[PDB]
């Protein structure tokens, strides 16, 4: 494929959770440098579901092609975000700015 | 709670898929405005999950505190996020930046 194009994708639909310089940081998803080659779950350092850890299949391009059509499909369990907030006092703030700016 | 601090957990954790705006557009998420007092899934124009728009509650203080400490808890089988490319040529794409990116 073309690779100025999937670097834009990247960008727009992936980056938010994902490195894939050498070396780059966890974000909310795995860093993926070494990707190629190497089986499922296997970035070192990150904690990932059950399901991503023991899926076993091996990253390629027929692998990816079928996994990023509908991950959780290809992947049952894996969990891509947790959109919720923990703290009860952030829980109190942010609820407290929804209330005035979801009525003004 | 705090307004300000309000503002800014959601400008980092909710702005990316959800407008609070009077007239804001629906993103990933459904434009906010006029939450508070209305029963789950009722955004004008925005298509929710059967679970989101059938869980029932009134969003207000009380039920938003426990929604957002684990929204998949409150309403079991709502959606966050698609994290996959339907399109077979962006996917071919991506992947070619992923080939060289992930290996340089
Ligand atoms: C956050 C909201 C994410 C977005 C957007 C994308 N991904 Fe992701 N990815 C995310 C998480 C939390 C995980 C771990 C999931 C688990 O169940 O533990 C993943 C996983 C991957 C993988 C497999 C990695 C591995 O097995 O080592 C791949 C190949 C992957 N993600 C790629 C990827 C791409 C190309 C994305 C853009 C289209 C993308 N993800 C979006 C979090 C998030
Ligand atoms: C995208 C990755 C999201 C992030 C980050 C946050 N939300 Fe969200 N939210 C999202 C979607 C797709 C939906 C519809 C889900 C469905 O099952 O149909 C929601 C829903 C809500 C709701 C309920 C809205 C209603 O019933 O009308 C609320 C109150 C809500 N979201 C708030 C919210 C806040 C405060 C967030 C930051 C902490 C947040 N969401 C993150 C998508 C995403």
């Amino acid at each position: 494929g073309d690779v100025e194009k999937g670097k834009k994708i990247f960008v727009q639909k992936c980056a938010q959770c994902h490195t894939v310089e050498k070396g780059g940081k966890h974000k909310t998803g795995p860093n993926l440098h070494g990707l190629f080659g190497r089986k499922t779950g296997q970035a070192p350092g990150f904690t990932y579901t059950d399901a991503n850890k023991n899926k076993g299949i091996t990253w390629k391009e027929e692998t990816l092609m079928e996994y990023l059509e509908n991950p959780k499909k290809y992947i049952p369990g894996t969990k891509m975000i947790f959109a919720g907030i923990k703290k009860k006092t952030e829980r109190e703030d942010l609820i407290a700015y929804l209330k005035k700016a979801t009525n003004e």
